């Protein structure tokens, strides 16, 4: 039977309206992201080995950004000023993120970490992005492994309504809800210092979350031992999706805090990355409402996820 | 043309701009209707010739069934479907204004039918016209859910418009003339690209009488709704190669309070579906709009039927 069930990290009701295990995906050679092409990429960041001609990530500026860097002094409406940058992830066309090891899935959160403190140090900056898309229909344009970083003068509606969400759970029972994510969430598996949970008030069918196991406010305050371990259970979840749901499309996003956070806000601000598989799309109904109709249970999904064998 | 952010009090959110181009028998049969869940009314009212039937859904999201027992709560609510002609191949938007002005007050009549359920806190009516924009079935139909909460984006619209009339003391639109694009213009309604539009080729149709609830609409003005509403769905249609599209109607809680109604205004969205979203949109929220309402409603205006 249909259930509605809200959660504070989202700060909204979701619907869910129901077989889980039947559940499955509906969905060149080389390119400029290829190494040895690197000039007909946008400008550099830098890469990872550091100035290493063999590079095994680099980080670039947008060819095609949705905002302006040019327009940080200019700052109903404001001028599009931020940043845009492409995370390169492999020097190879055919490898696919998941299918990277443990340890360079880890170098590429510390590349994400690295360009973040980079773009930190501009007070213009309010929030930042960091997301993959992997399938033409989950937005990717390039079949080259890539994820992407958008800076923002603005915080955003998700990071607004956590902030709210998680506040006033904090206020009401003492707790970080994420602390509590093993209590409150279904959890599928967990590493040394990440646990990974199908979401109580999940928006989306199959929907993961990787959450610290610390109470961490910030992504990039990461370091090189958690990113590995991170890396391993990114890993791990992205391999049992692409088992269970017939390789989907799908997009990873992380939630972090804003760069101006408040003292008063880090007990209840807690990081995670949110992984969505794409299975179905939505209608006027969840145009008009903002609300979700989300037709797996999460209790079944950790089921299913669980269950999953890679041998 | 250079990037920009734009927010407004009814989306009462930030959406990034940055760029005439732009482009793309059943059991619903006059025929058929043991084949449905139970049927609530039709128009005619009893008649067997009928030119609308409203009816229950088959695979309803929420159950009717839990009234009684109302960070979980049970999914009751009503879910319909309002078929829209007996006509198999006819599309909305080739009904005549008189016959879209019937569905509209059918709209209206099953609306007043939920209200009378204390449970019910907010109805959301919408359309879904292609398999891309969540079209099961091809005959002319549109659903109606009524939800036991009050959704996202209508607490979103209740804030942002709050705060904007007590900043100026103006329901924001009331002032659609001065505040979005104007494209064309009926009697009692004007469509507009919004400012701050959330989807590329954005249309909303606002009530130029300051109106807080759909459902007071009279018979007068339902064709003349109807016309417009079909005047933008046939522009849509020639513009944009005929695009699948969504159109969601936008009105107030159905326990609004006195002191949100100078500020409450219905509108009726339309959003041909012409792109999709990556992880940016579904980290943030915030969409990423690549046509200015400016060119939209220079393109709208020129269109030729
Ligand atoms: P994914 O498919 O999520 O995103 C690809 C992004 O890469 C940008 N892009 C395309 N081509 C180039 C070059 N040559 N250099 C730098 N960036 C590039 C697109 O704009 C996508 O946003
Ligand atoms: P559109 O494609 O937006 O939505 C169609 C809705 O109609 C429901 N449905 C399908 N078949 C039937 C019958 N025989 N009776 C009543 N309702 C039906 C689907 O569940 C869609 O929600
Ligand atoms: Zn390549
Ligand atoms: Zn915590
Ligand atoms: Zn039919
Ligand atoms: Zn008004």
């Amino acid at each position: 039977s249909p259930e509605l069930r809200k959660d504070p990290v989202t700060n909204r009701w979701v619907i869910f309206s129901p077989r889980p295990t039947d559940f499955k995906s509906k969905s060149p050679s080389s390119c400029p992201f290829c190494i040895g092409r690197e000039q007909e990429c946008a400008p550099e960041l830098f890469r990872v080995p550091d100035h290493d001609p063999n590079w095994k990530l680099r980080v670039i500026e947008n060819l095609y950004p949705a905002l302006s860097r040019n327009l940080e002094t200019q700052s109903r409406t404001i001028v599009g000023f931020g940043f845009h940058d492409v995370v390169i992830e492999s020097p190879v066309h055919s490898i696919q993120l998941s299918d990277i090891d443990p340890v360079g899935i880890g170098d590429i959160l510390i590349a994400y970490k690295k360009r973040i403190n980079q773009i930190a140090q501009h007070d213009s900056i309010n929030y930042i992005q960091v997301f993959k898309n992997q399938g033409a229909s989950a937005g990717a344009s390039m079949s080259h492994s890539h994820s992407q970083m958008m800076a923002l003068p603005v915080v955003p509606p998700t990071v607004s309504s956590r902030l709210d969400g998680t506040k006033d759970y904090f206020e009401e029972t003492g707790k970080c809800c994420l602390c509590e994510a093993k209590s409150k969430h279904f959890v599928i598996d967990e590493s040394s210092h990440f646990v990974s949970v199908a979401p109580f008030a999940a928006t989306y069918p199959f929907e993961i979350w990787i959450i610290p196991k610390d109470h961490s406010s910030h992504f990039h305050h990461l370091d090189d031992v958690k990113a590995v371990d991170l890396g391993g259970l990114l890993k791990l979840m992205l391999q049992k999706i692409a088992k269970q749901l017939n390789d989907p499309p799908y997009n990873y996003m992380i939630h972090t805090s804003p760069l101006k956070v408040t003292e008063s806000q880090l007990p209840y601000t807690h990081w995670f990355l949110q992984i969505v598989p794409q299975l179905s799309g939505v209608g006027g109904f969840e145009i008009g409402t903002g609300c979700y109709i989300n037709p797996v249970f999460p209790e079944d999904v950790a089921k299913v996820m669980r269950e999953v064998s890679l041998t």
